[PDB]
């Protein structure tokens, strides 16, 4: 199935970029959260635990976490 290998991709694509966004978080806490900040953190790691297998359903709580970790720099 073509349209299960894109999303494949974009599934770990995504989860990729929760790594940087939380790894680029804990540089910001060793050289420094407001609660914008940690209230993303929190939806993102339920959701994706919560869709083990369809992780994109969490699209919008990746990019507010990532948009919370971008305001913060």
């Amino acid at each position: 199935d073509w349209l299960a290998e894109v999303r494949k991709v974009l599934e770990v694509r995504q989860a990729l970029e929760v790594i940087q966004a939380e790894a680029r978080l804990q540089s910001l806490r060793l050289e420094g959260l407001p609660e914008s900040v940690e209230k993303a953190r929190s939806e993102v790691v339920r959701c994706l635990r919560e869709h083990d297998r369809r992780p994109l359903n969490c699209w919008q709580e990746v990019e507010a976490f990532k948009e919370e970790v971008r305001k913060l720099e």
